[PDB]
């Protein structure tokens, strides 16, 4: 029985190894690596690997991993998947943490935009779970936490985590991150997947995938929202994504509203994300 090494970049940034059957459908891995974070609650997360046009795609837990990696390395990441609204609501603290560590990387990285009263915050709960009280001996005037806070750090933004981080004394981690999650979860783009589109007329657009709905981002004084219920159906064709959006009750017929992606894949991707999100959130 031959079996293929597997690489998983973990969300502290570390790295995982792993051999599974070369046969081994994408559930098979993701239970090892969810054994391996003593992660339970594991409907939240999933795998992502990068296709040979280098765009982050999903590994289906239903189907063959060489089917998807094809020509590319077995190397993947760990990822939140469907970010809940209401992380408290989640049944153990090691879920909420990697939460955590998942927002840390989407607000480094820019993806998930945060005011700079916010950014020090958010640091300052995670400098609380992570060293614990405030401790001046570490920290003189000049102090720069190894920390990563933001997609751009200023010594303005240190003083003030260092600030915030001085008013939790006596917070336990799992605290410190449940105010994290508190704070992250109120965020205009939390658990926002954004897609490059075009509207029918050839409008460069986002189109925003998470929770709540759809949404279609334009020239910033125009934000369309679609909520699921409000969606009855989803569709790719070529290049094309379509929704169809429920009549307003008296109205006879749904509209249609057109969306050209980037390539073929790009409809794929983004129908197939649409249609995961609609039936997880419909049940949650
Ligand atoms: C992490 O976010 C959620 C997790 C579980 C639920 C669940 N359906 C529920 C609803 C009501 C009361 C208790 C459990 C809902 C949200």
């Amino acid at each position: 029985p031959k079996s293929m090494q597997c690489k998983v970049i973990l969300l502290d940034g570390s790295e995982y190894t792993c051999d599974v059957e070369k046969r081994s459908r994408g559930q098979v891995l993701f239970d090892k690596v969810c054994e391996h974070l003593n992660l339970l609650e594991k409907d939240y997360f999933g795998l992502t690997y990068r296709d040979a046009e280098n765009q982050k795609n999903w590994l289906d837990p239903a189907k063959e991993i060489k089917k998807q990696v094809r020509s590319g390395a077995w190397h993947f990441s760990f990822n939140v998947k469907f970010y809940p609204p209401d992380p408290a609501q989640l049944s153990e603290d090691i879920t909420r943490y990697y939460l955590c560590l998942q927002l840390r990387d989407d607000i480094v990285s820019g993806r998930l935009p945060c005011s700079f009263v916010t950014l020090a915050l958010l640091g300052s709960y995670t400098v609380q779970s992570e060293l614990g009280d405030y401790d001046p001996d570490e920290c003189g005037s000049d102090y720069i936490s190894e920390f990563r806070f933001a997609p751009n750090h200023t010594k303005e933004l240190e003083d003030k985590v260092i600030e915030l981080h001085k008013s939790h004394r006596g917070m336990t981690p799992a605290e410190a991150e449940m105010h994290f999650l508190e704070n992250a979860k109120k965020l205009s783009m939390y658990g926002v997947d954004l897609h490059h589109a075009k509207d029918s007329e050839g409008v460069e657009i986002m189109l925003g995938v998470c929770a709540s709905g759809l949404l279609i981002y334009r020239d910033r004084l125009r934000i369309n929202r679609f909520a699921w219920p409000k969606v009855l159906k989803i569709s790719y064709k070529r290049n094309n994504f379509y929704i169809k959006i429920r009549p307003g009750e008296f109205e006879q017929f749904e509209s249609t509203i057109g969306f050209k992606l980037p390539n073929h894949r790009a409809a794929k991707r983004l129908w197939k994300v649409c249609v995961e999100h609609h039936t997880f959130f419909r049940l949650l």
